[PDB]
RNA sequence: AUUGAAAGUUGUAGUAUGCGGUCCUUGCGGCUGAGAGCACUUCAGGAGUUGCCCGCGCCAGC
């Protein structure tokens, strides 16, 4: 009733329980297989490399010695058509976990 | 709603700043498209042909 996040999300709450599941579940994200078939070789994997050049307080620039910050990393960058698949259970949003209905005038009507 | 319930391996980062593919170099020197050659030789603008035939300078004039 107070928070918005706990109940669509879920919650733990490790001193009385109140286990909430999260009402909205996704799946991994992998390129699909026939991508993969027709590809078979190829590495559509790229890595490129990226610097972060310091200029000291003239011109001047060092590498470890003088204290800067001037390294030169890499990322990896991905390609391919991927796959993708949510599900989401709004119906429950609002309702306790508990008690999907309370039953008190001989109809199950849902408890909000 | 189950080894279960909530759970970014994340936020900032120029693989940069300068650097003539440049300077010298004849596709040049010598070379007759030249020498011999009748557009010549034989040819009538020629033969025949009337500038013809008839014709009052005329009659009256002191």
């Amino acid at each position: 009733k107070e928070l918005a996040d706990a109940d669509v999300h879920g919650f733990l709450a490790p001193k009385t329980g109140r286990r909430r599941v999260s009402l909205v579940k996704a799946s991994f994200i992998l390129p699909t297989e026939d991508f993969i078939k027709e590809v078979e070789g190829e590495r559509l994997i790229t890595a490129i490399k990226h610097n972060r050049v310091d200029v000291d307080e003239k011109g001047a620039i060092g590498s470890s010695k003088e204290g800067t910050a001037q390294m030169l990393f890499s990322r990896e960058y991905a390609t391919g058509l991927y796959g993708f698949s949510i599900v989401l259970d709004l119906g429950l949003v609002g309702i306790p976990q508990g008690l999907p209905v309370k039953f008190e005038e001989n109809q199950p009507r849902p408890n909000i």
